[PDB]
């Protein structure tokens, strides 16, 4: 056989709960004052409205379905009440052993990011970057469970945030700049044992509400991003043929289907159960809380995040891609 479990890396397009489940432990900790990210009515924590294309590939493969994990969390979180009076908490989580390293908001490269908020009057001076970027999740791994054994597919999918903190924050990386933090990345994962690699692009975000008036900066970014990307996987081939890197092209999958349903007014899959005929809406609100009555006819869950009906589309997409043995 060629593998008997997955790992998984990214963003929240893999994530089956980690930033959630760390506000939500954060939000304990602190009796209510930090903001849980991933609430409902998204669904157990994934930033979708069911299961994340991550737990379908395991399905399709049936290989195990993946379990959320992370390593030890450890910070001071400095807070101030609206009378400014502070307030310092010592969060601590042990490592949490499993296969899906991934988090929401991650970015590709190394370190820590923030992007939880305080809550209920409160706002957060310090200590509150504790989510892992993609490079972060795999130093980690590593440390908790050591090198690959070759036994194993690892899934790369990362890059979304990279454009996501450079639109709405003060990263200012180019998509050849962050698409060469993602090839840094996957050479820790080669240089770590892997010997099958699942490497995805950015999917094609071009109408995703949530980047609506940036459409130029977007298909500039991606644009840059998945070539980038998808040469240096090339040459890293090219370096190391006893691995096979599978690269899932999501930004075409998400291109046809998006033309698909403008130009034929569905994308249908009787295989998988599923008709989209929305690629341009949002089917739930973060503003409001507000969900369409059928979701599942959508693309887009929030203005970014896909529903779990296009989750199984990728996953599909996917898991034919690495059962075809179709490698780099």
């Amino acid at each position: 056989a060629e593998f008997d479990r997955i790992t998984n890396f990214g963003d929240a397009l893999s994530d089956i709960g980690n930033k959630h489940m760390i506000t939500v432990d954060m939000n304990q900790a602190t009796s209510g004052k930090i903001g849980i990210r991933a609430d409902k009515p998204n669904f157990d924590g994934r930033f979708s409205n069911g299961p994340v294309w991550t737990e379908y590939l395991a399905g399709f493969l049936a290989k195990p379905a993946p379990v959320r994990g992370h390593g030890e969390i450890d910070s001071q979180v400095v807070l101030k009440d609206q009378a400014g009076k502070q307030i310092t908490y010592h969060y601590h989580h042990n490592a949490l052993p499993g296969t899906n390293w991934a988090v929401g908001g991650a970015m590709s490269g190394l370190g820590n990011f923030l992007d939880i908020d305080a809550a209920n009057g409160f706002t957060a001076k310090s200590g509150l970057d504790v989510l892992t970027n993609t490079g972060q999740q795999i130093k980690l791994r590593i440390a908790n469970k050591g090198q690959f054994t070759g036994n194993e597919l690892v899934s790369y999918m990362s890059g979304t945030n990279n454009l996501w903190f450079t639109l709405f924050g003060d990263l200012d990386q180019t998509g050849n700049k962050a698409a060469g933090f993602a090839l840094t990345d996957i050479e820790t994962l080669i240089d770590a044992g892997a010997k099958q690699v699942l490497a995805a692009n950015i999917p094609d975000f071009v109408d995703a509400p949530w980047f609506a008036g940036q459409q130029k900066k977007t298909t500039r970014f991606i644009q840059s991003h998945n070539q980038a990307l998808k040469a240096g996987l090339d040459q890293l081939a090219a370096a190391h043929p006893d691995v096979e890197i599978y690269y899932f092209d999501a930004f075409d999958l998400f291109n046809k289907v998006s033309n698909e349903v403008k130009t034929k007014g569905k994308y249908q899959d009787k295989e998988l159960a599923i008709t989209l005929t929305n690629v341009t809406g949002e089917a739930y609100s973060y503003a409001t809380g507000k969900v369409i009555a059928q979701p599942n006819r959508n693309l887009f869950w929030d203005g970014l995040h896909p529903t779990t009906a296009m989750h199984k589309i990728m996953a599909k997409e996917a898991a034919s891609l690495v059962i075809s043995g179709r490698t780099l």
